[PDB]
């Protein structure tokens, strides 16, 4: 393979043959790569439109690249609940919200985040502010994860391979299939997962990556534009099970919830995004507390689905994560969660 | 405008609006475009399909940055003998060989010229292996013009500020957008040409650009692949006059040429092409001198069309263009031109 080869290829709109992506993404990741070419590749891929084969592809090669848990650490249920971000609308951070809330009910999460990219504050930004401790390597997450219930894989820390990508991401600044590995490339490989997509057109193609590893997933992008489950208008899911998709439209007023108008999911800074998961988790009601409500259920339809019935599913995800909160279960989770990290 | 919005403005597969192109490659031609920026712009306009009104503002631009010819030193009816290259073909410098025919015959030439980019020896490699100095500045090429009835404007010295692009171009290695701008940027903007067009899809688009200018010029791109007039089978010629395009299908058998083999107008090196260019000047009869003489009729064709009727125009070029090889005038020209650039 060639990068003549490859972008040509591309560039007349085909498909790439079996392993070329991966070569592609190997040299980006070893330093191997120009920055030109690399642009070159990340800009014709998003044009002619790349498959679930190649995006898995990307992904598979993120992942011979990252840094792993340590053997028999990660349990074979654990759940993640992360999105592509880039949906433009400046919310709260709503996965960082929901795993925590899910992580409460007893569901083990390993999440992969970041800090903002387009928006004010990111996830990994907003825990920062809230006390947690981001930048732990494998196996102090490892313990996390079983001490506390839940572990953050910080995406730089995990992959620093990536960096020189990465840096080609922020100089284009437009979008690119690039957008779509953050969520396939958890170093800890859960099984299930609730993840976001901002662009509507590839979460089929994220969701096909899913299914081909076989993982239980909702990949959601809501109506309304959010990476994330809306409850402003229905959500788009892409159930993945049993190796196939299923494309579904959601809607939260079949369980009782009222429609919410964007501006009240309205974040700010990391601060003010610290405030907002203080307030949810000591139990202020209102339209956040209704979003991460609905976003953390969703997580523990994912991962019921490792196993069954669709609405049986959400009543359950929905009662088990208003419980968490009500009984202040997340409050003390998040609580147990900053004291590991000063404790070393 | 940014290079955000610009780029995906192009991945949204979107025209560009009025002046965006223009100001993406003044940001590449002043050197503030990131090389990750210059091939992300490239392929993205490549891949939507660009316009004439696109090509032609990005062309505009390398105009607006080059060096000019002195005021009044290019006649009104001074043509150019160009392609696009990258036909894939390998062949004898044509266009060249062409250009040196019809300088004898008495029309101006300001060709615009460059060293191989896809072959084994570009216009200006075979040029300088038969010792005429390629690359003068400004004040020498008008006074080549003038004394010898040909000048050679060598891209790099014309368009020093395209150098970012340039690099960019070699690095990704696939043809792009930027293919079309050689013909496009003839420093001394000669209103007559015959244009080579390698990519058939393309032309129409270059045509496009020719006609805004109200140029008198033929695109012609050959059934065989050729970006020349070819003499193994008919050639598409989109022929520019009173600022409008007509496409028209072009058969030489009607002028009484034999159907050559693509081997027979088979190239080498610089070494072996300027053997090649000795070998029809000195009058040796066979396809190249046939595929030299109709190309060089073409740019008759098109000198005559600034004025002219089709059939009586291409008698007439063929005849002027046979004339100057067999009295030794092309010869003898080329001989001029090289003894000029010894006498500084
Ligand atoms: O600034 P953006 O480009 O829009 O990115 C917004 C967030 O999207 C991902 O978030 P994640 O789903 O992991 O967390 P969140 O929903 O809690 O913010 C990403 O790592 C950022 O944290
Ligand atoms: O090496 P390539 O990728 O095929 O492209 C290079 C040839 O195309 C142009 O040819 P021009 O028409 O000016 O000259 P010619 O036809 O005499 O070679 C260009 O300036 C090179 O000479
Ligand atoms: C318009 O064509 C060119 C302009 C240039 N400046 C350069 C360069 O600087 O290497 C190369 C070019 O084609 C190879
Ligand atoms: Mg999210
Ligand atoms: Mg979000
Ligand atoms: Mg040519
Ligand atoms: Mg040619």
């Amino acid at each position: 393979p060639s990068w003549p080869q490859i972008l040509g290829r591309l560039t007349d709109n085909r498909d790439l043959a079996r392993g070329q992506a991966a070569w592609a993404m190997d040299q980006i990741m070893t330093g191997n790569a120009r920055p030109a070419q690399i642009a070159a590749f990340a800009v014709a891929m998003t044009m002619k439109a790349p498959t679930a084969d190649e995006v898995g592809e990307l992904a598979g090669v993120m992942l011979s690249h990252a840094h792993p848990l340590p053997a028999d650490t990660v349990p074979d249920d654990a759940v993640d609940v992360v999105g592509t971000g880039g949906d433009g609308v400046n919310t709260v951070n709503l996965s960082t919200m929901a795993a925590i809330v899910v992580a409460a009910a007893g569901v083990p999460v390993v999440k992969h985040g970041n800090r903002a990219a387009s928006s004010l504050s990111g996830g990994a930004d907003t825990l920062e502010a809230l006390g947690v401790r981001i930048d732990l390597g494998p196996d102090l997450v490892a313990r996390s994860l079983a001490e506390v219930g839940i572990g953050f894989c910080f995406a730089p820390r995990f992959h620093p391979s990536y960096r020189h990508a990465a840096a080609v991401r922020r100089e284009i600044g437009v979008p690119t299939v690039f957008n779509l590995l953050g969520p396939l490339t958890n170093p800890a490989r859960p099984r299930a997962g609730l993840i976001g997509c901002a662009f509507a057109d590839l979460a089929e193609v994220m969701a096909g990556v899913f299914a081909a590893r076989r993982s239980s997933v909702l990949v959601v992008h809501g109506d309304d534009g959010l990476d994330e489950l809306t409850t402003t208008t229905t959500s788009t899911i892409w159930r993945v099970a049993a190796g196939s998709v299923d494309k579904l439209t959601f809607d939260p007023a079949g369980f009782g919830f009222a429609r919410a108008q964007l501006d009240q999911l309205a974040g700010g800074d990391a601060q003010a995004n610290a405030a907002a998961v203080r307030a949810v988790l000591g139990g202020a009601r209102g339209p956040v507390r209704d979003a991460v409500v609905l976003n953390a259920a969703g997580a523990i339809v994912a991962h019921a689905g490792l196993s069954a019935e669709w609405l049986p599913a959400w009543e359950e995800g929905l009662r088990r994560a208003s419980a968490a909160i009500d009984t202040g279960a997340a409050e003390q989770l998040l609580a147990r969660w900053v004291r590991f990290g000063r404790q070393i």
